[PDB]
DNA sequence: AATCAA
């Protein structure tokens, strides 16, 4: 069944460091040094465990990348909150414009909390310079507002021994808040349907997004 | 019970 089926489709999408992963507790993540397997995702899926997932795998490639979008610290101001959630989506939507422009298929996630996730997904890994570069030098194309900042995953082009940084990856439970990590659509709408989203997600070209490197400087 | 990174 579809349900069966996006658990596959998630270990191939979300595939990052081969042989490690994490696990979100209340105050930080933990490695959990061994291949991830189909229990640990309906783990993931059932809010039993949330699953983050390290971009980078061994040869310094990756199959995704993503942006994440933060409302910096609210805090107390004048409960005006909304101000700075509207802010977040129009940061998304420059960005996500841009990437159509690049003919880049991305996907919104919102993230539990505070913000919006734009994920890319590739066929084939490609090394991570090259795809935070392209994702640096969108950035630096768009408008941005007051009280939110943007990070580009991955966060380094290589490994240098380590395990670089993690992402947590849709369908499971944030911990700071209880709610669902779940995509939305294009005005920010939750899918009513997320395993079938998730059963139609399509991969970008390996050999379209190693062109547009190129492209965007030589 | 809790790591690793920028
Ligand atoms: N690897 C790793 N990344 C972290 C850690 N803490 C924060 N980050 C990441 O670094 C980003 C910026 O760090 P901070 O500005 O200190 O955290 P923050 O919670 O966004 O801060 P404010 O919202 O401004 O209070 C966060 O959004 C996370 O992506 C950590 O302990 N390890
Ligand atoms: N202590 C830690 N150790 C390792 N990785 C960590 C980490 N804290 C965060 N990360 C990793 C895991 C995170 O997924 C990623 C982004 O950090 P956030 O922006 O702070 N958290 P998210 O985007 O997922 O939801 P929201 O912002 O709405 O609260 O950095
Ligand atoms: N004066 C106004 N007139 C019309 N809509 C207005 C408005 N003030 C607020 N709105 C609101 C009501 C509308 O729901 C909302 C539309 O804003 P986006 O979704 O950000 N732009 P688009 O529709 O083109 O989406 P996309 O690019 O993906 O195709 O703005
Ligand atoms: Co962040
Ligand atoms: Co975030
Ligand atoms: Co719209």
């Amino acid at each position: 069944g579809p349900s069966q089926n996006a658990i596959k489709r998630f270990m191939t999408l979300f595939s990052g460091r081969e042989d490690v992963f994490s696990i979100q507790y209340e105050g930080g993540y933990r490695p959990i040094r061994r291949p991830l397997n189909f229990q640990d995702i309906k783990n993931h899926f059932s809010g039993k465990k949330t699953l983050g997932i390290y971009l980078l795998k061994k040869n310094d490639t990756v199959k995704f990348a993503a942006y994440d979008i933060d409302i910096k610290k609210h805090y107390l101001n004048r409960e005006d909150k909304f101000v700075y959630e509207e802010n977040s989506k129009k940061v998304a939507k420059r960005l996500s414009r841009e990437l159509n422009l690049e003919n880049i298929t991305h996907y919104f996630e919102f993230t539990g909390n505070r913000g919006y996730h734009i994920w890319i997904f590739f066929d084939i890994p490609v090394s991570a310079y090259k795809i935070k570069y392209i994702m640096e030098k969108i950035l630096d194309r768009i408008e941005l507002e007051e009280g939110i900042d943007v990070e580009i995953f991955p966060k380094q082009t290589s490994l240098n021994g380590g395990l670089g940084n993690l992402i947590k990856v849709p369908l499971g439970v944030h911990k700071k808040t209880g709610k669902k990590c779940l995509f939305v659509d294009n005005d920010f709408n939750v899918i009513e349907n997320q395993i079938e989203f998730l059963n139609n997600i399509k991969e970008n070209k390996a050999t379209e997004i190693n062109k547009l490197f190129r492209e965007i400087f030589n």
